[PDB]
C-alpha cells in the first residue's frame, strides 16, 4: 500500500507514488523528478492528472507517451493554484527538471516536500525564507556523518584537468563517460568542451538529452560517433569487457581509452588494465551530511519525515538521533 510519506494530509495530493493503482482520495499526482524510482508505474496508459516542472512533462510525453491532456507542467518560483490549494515549485539542484513543492495548506500549515535534493545556502533565498514551514518531508539519503564529498565543481576540475592531460598526451585516446538516467551531465558536457569536441551517443540518449532544455544544445551533442572523441556508453559497459568491446567498434581510430563513472579527490587514481583507465569521480546530486544538516538547521521545521532509509528499525533510529542533536543544537 501507499506509504505514509508519500501523502500530503489535508489534501487531495500525492507525491511520487505512481505504483499502488488509483490511489483512493488523490486528485492530483505530483511528480518531482524523472527518475524511475520516482517514476514507477507512470506509462502510456495512466488517465489522471499529472503536475511536475516544464522539463519532467517533455520526458513523460516523450520517453514515457504520456498523453498531453494529463501533463500539468508549472512555472517554477510562481504561486499556482492546484484544485483549491496554493503551491510553488522550487529547484532542487538535484537532475534536470527536479523540484521541491511547496504546499499551502487551507488550516495555515506549511508543508515542503524535497523530493530528491542537493542542499545548497542559495536555497535560503526564494519564497521559502517568506514564512514559517511546520513540516518537512526530507531526502535522507546520506544522512550519516561519513558522507563528506566534495564541492561539484572540484570533481569537474578533476575531470577536465585529466582528460585534457590524457589527450594532449596521446591524441588518438578516446574519453568514455557512463550514464543510466538524466543527471550529472556537466561530467561530460564540460570534458567536450575542453577537448574541443560534441559529445556522442546512441539515438535514445539523445532523444532524452534534447528533452532537458539545456541552452545551445544542438552545438554541443550528436549521434555520429565518429566525428566525437567523447562517447557516452550504458554505465553497465564501463568496465574491462565492455570498454575492450567498444574500441574493437571504432575501426583502428584509437589505441587507448579514458573512462569516467561519475558514482581526497586530488589523490584519485584510476583501475588500469593495459590500455584502458577506469576512473570513479565522486560526483554527487544528493545532499552531503553536512549540506543537510545546515538546511535543516536553517529551516528549523516542526517535524521531520524522511522519505529515505525507511525501510529499517536501524536506519530510522540513527536518523531520528541526527535531528534531534541538530535540533538541541540550534534552540528550535
Ligand atoms: C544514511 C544512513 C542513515 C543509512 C544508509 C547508510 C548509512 C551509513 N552506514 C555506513 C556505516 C554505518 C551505516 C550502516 O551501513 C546510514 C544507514
Ligand atoms: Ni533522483
Amino acid at each position: 500500500t501507499c506509504p505514509f510519506y508519500k501523502k500530503i494530509p489535508g489534501t487531495g495530493f500525492t507525491v511520487d507514488a505512481f505504483q499502488y493503482g488509483v490511489v483512493e482520495g488523490c486528485t492530483a499526482y505530483f511528480l518531482t523528478h524523472f527518475h524511475s524510482d520516482h517514476y514507477a508505474g507512470l506509462s502510456k496508459h495512466f488517465t489522471f492528472p499529472v503536475y511536475c516542472s516544464e522539463i519532467t512533462g517533455n520526458l513523460l510525453k516523450n520517453k514515457l507517451h504520456v498523453q498531453e491532456q494529463y501533463i500539468h507542467p508549472l512555472p517554477l518560483d510562481t504561486e499556482c493554484i492546484v484544485n483549491g490549494v496554493k503551491v510553488v515549485l522550487l529547484d532542487a539542484n538535484h537532475c534536470p527538471g527536479a523540484v521541491m513543492i511547496l504546499f499551502y495548506l487551507p488550516n495555515g500549515t506549511v508543508i515542503l516536500h524535497t523530493g530528491d535534493f542537493r542542499a545548497d545556502p542559495s536555497m535560503e533565498r526564494s519564497l521559502l525564507a517568506d514564512q514559517k514551514v511546520h513540516m518537512l518531508y526530507l531526502d535522507t539519503t546520506y544522512c550519516s556523518p561519513e558522507y563528506t564529498f566534495p564541492s561539484q565543481q572540484e570533481v569537474i576540475r578533476f575531470a577536465i584537468n585529466t582528460a585534457f592531460e590524457a589527450v594532449t598526451l596521446n591524441p588518438h585516446a578516446l574519453v568514455v563517460c557512463g550514464t543510466y538516467s538524466i543527471g550529472k551531465e556537466k561530467v561530460f558536457l564540460a570534458i567536450a568542451d575542453v577537448l574541443g569536441s560534441k559529445v556522442g551517443m546512441s539515438q535514445e540518449k539523445y532523444k532524452t538529452l534534447q528533452c532537458l532544455n539545456i541552452p545551445e544544445i544542438n552545438s554541443l551533442i550528436t549521434t555520429d560517433m565518429c566525428s566525437s572523441l567523447v562517447h557516452l556508453l550504458p554505465m553497465m559497459q564501463i568496465n574491462f569487457k565492455g570498454l575492450q568491446s567498444h574500441l574493437k567498434k571504432c575501426g583502428g581510430k584509437y589505441n587507448q581509452i579514458l573512462a569516467f563513472r561519475p558514482t581526497r579527490i586530488a589523490d584519485v587514481i584510476p583501475q588500469t588494465k593495459g590500455n584502458i583507465s577506469i576512473y570513479g569521480i565522486p560526483y554527487s546530486e544528493h545532499s552531503s551530511y553536512l549540506e543537510m544538516k545546515r538546511f535543516v538547521q536553517w529551516l528549523k521545521p516542526q517535524k521531520i519525515i524522511p522519505t529515505v532509509n525507511v525501510g529499517t528499525w536501524k536506519s530510522r533510529s540513527t536518523m531520528e538521533k541526527y535531528f534531534r542533536e541538530w535540533k538541541l543544537e540550534a534552540g528550535y
